[PDB]
């Protein structure tokens, strides 16, 4: 009996806990018998586990193509996910466009408008004593931050999640591409109106910006725009999401995070490890062999990173977190020429994030009388985490 051959991203068996980790604890340990299987979900591809397999492809840019870096492809019509869906030397050009403003000396820039945000938000809940801190907190943090990156209005999230939800888990397909429209139609408007009043953000600068002599088309501007919105509202939010779960109920966690905020940022880095949400996919273009399993043109291999996060050769106890883990060489922002662009950026604010509400509310649990929820996906976390604290006091009135 084999958990690769009807595993499927999408549909995670869940334990008891509510989450999907029994099931990648499981898959883990047959991983060290076969470390890459074959799966007959979405019509059939390759499961890469294992570690050091899961290196190997990622390294592999001439038989691994990142045109397939969604599987199965997310809904953005006739568009596609700048730098993340495309190879060198077309990749590279395009985050050059980008590295500056992403560099860690720039986004530290943001990082006391963060604190304020997240403070803010916390404001608006304290003295409730209950709510769901991935919908009021989760969400909200990047959903912000993203709409200041992108020159947008910072008090949409509703929409801008709603275009989310359509890019990646709305089932009927008319809808989903219908609702991907309305996010394109969006865009152009912003982008006309920055082209003639540039400011300060990220899709600003790539309207001005400049590839080998020319502009860049419309298109491009609306691939920048949808990943980028992506990262934030998908990614970030799913893994603040399961952060405040897992520090909702795990008081040993909690207690030590709070007596040593020196440790929070490796914390930090722990958690990504452990409730890293994404997975990546990889079109295969060459024949390629890849420890024992050799591969096929036009045959695509998921990268099941949370599994290769818990590799026993790769990590000691990989089944605890251990806050003081280092160094920790996990893979939940990618690895080679594709690492993840918000890195650091993702750090300082899950960092501010769980800073800011501990010290706001250090005592609270999951709501006994209201459900927890794990969104299962490319991306995958919780999605409801409603939780009950003793009502505190707004900083601002
Ligand atoms: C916890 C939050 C996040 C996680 C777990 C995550 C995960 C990842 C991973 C695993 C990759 C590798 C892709 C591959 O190998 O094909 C990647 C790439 C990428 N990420 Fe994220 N991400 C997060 C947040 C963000 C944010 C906030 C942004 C931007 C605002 C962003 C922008 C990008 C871009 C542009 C790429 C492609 C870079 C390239 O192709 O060179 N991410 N991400
Ligand atoms: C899952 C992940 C990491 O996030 C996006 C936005 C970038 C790369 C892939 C696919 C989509």
């Amino acid at each position: 009996t084999s958990l690769f051959t009807t595993a499927d991203h999408y549909h995670t068996p869940l334990g008891p806990d509510g989450t999907p980790h029994a099931f990648f604890e499981a898959l883990r340990d047959e991983a060290e018998t076969t470390p890459i299987g074959w799966s007959e979900a979405y019509g059939g591809h390759w499961v890469v586990a294992g570690y050091k397999e899961i290196q190997a492809v990622i390294q592999n840019t001439k038989a691994f193509s990142n045109k397939g870096v969604t599987f199965p492809r997310y809904e953005t019509g006739e568009f596609e996910l700048m730098m993340a869906g495309q190879d060198d030397p077309v990749h590279k050009k395009y985050r050059q466009l980008v590295a500056k403003p992403f560099s860690p000396e720039a986004t530290d820039l943001f990082t006391e408008q963060l604190r304020q945000s997240t403070n803010d938000l916390i404001d608006a809940r304290i003295e409730l004593g209950e709510g769901d801190a991935a919908t009021w907190l989760a969400n909200e943090i990047p959903a912000r931050l993203t709409a200041i990156l992108l020159g947008l209005p910072p008090e949409d999230g509703d929409t801008y999640r709603r275009w989310v939800w359509a890019i990646t888990h709305v089932e009927n397909p008319e809808e989903g591409a219908e609702i991907f429209a309305e996010l394109v139609a969006h865009a152009r408007t912003l982008i006309a109106e920055r082209r003639t009043n540039p400011g300060n953000d990220i899709m600003s600068r790539v309207i001005m910006s400049k590839i080998d002599g020319e502009s860049l088309s419309e298109d491009d501007l609306i691939g920048f725009f949808t990943i980028l919105l992506l990262g934030g509202i998908d990614n970030t939010a799913r893994f603040l999401s399961s952060v405040f779960w897992r520090l909702a109920w795990d008081i040993e966690l909690r207690r030590r995070l709070i007596a040593h905020p020196e440790l929070i940022p490796n914390a930090v880095d722990e958690l990504l490890r452990f409730y890293g949400p994404a997975m990546v996919g990889r079109l295969v273009t060459q024949e390629v062999t890849v420890g024992d399993i050799t591969m096929k043109p036009g045959q695509t291999a998921m990268l099941w990173f949370p599994i290769a996060s818990r590799d026993r050769s790769a990590f000691d106890s990989p089944d605890n977190i251990v806050i003081e883990r280092t160094p920790n060489r996990h893979l939940s922002l990618g690895h080679g020429i594709h690492r993840c662009l918000g890195a650091h950026l993702i750090r300082v604010e899950a960092r501010v994030a769980i800073t800011e509400f501990l010290k706001r509310i250090p005592e609270f649990s999951l709501d006994p009388n209201k459900e927890c929820e794990w969104l299962m996906g490319q991306v995958a976390g919780m999605l409801h985490v409603p939780i009950i604290f003793p009502k505190g006091k707004r900083l601002s009135e």
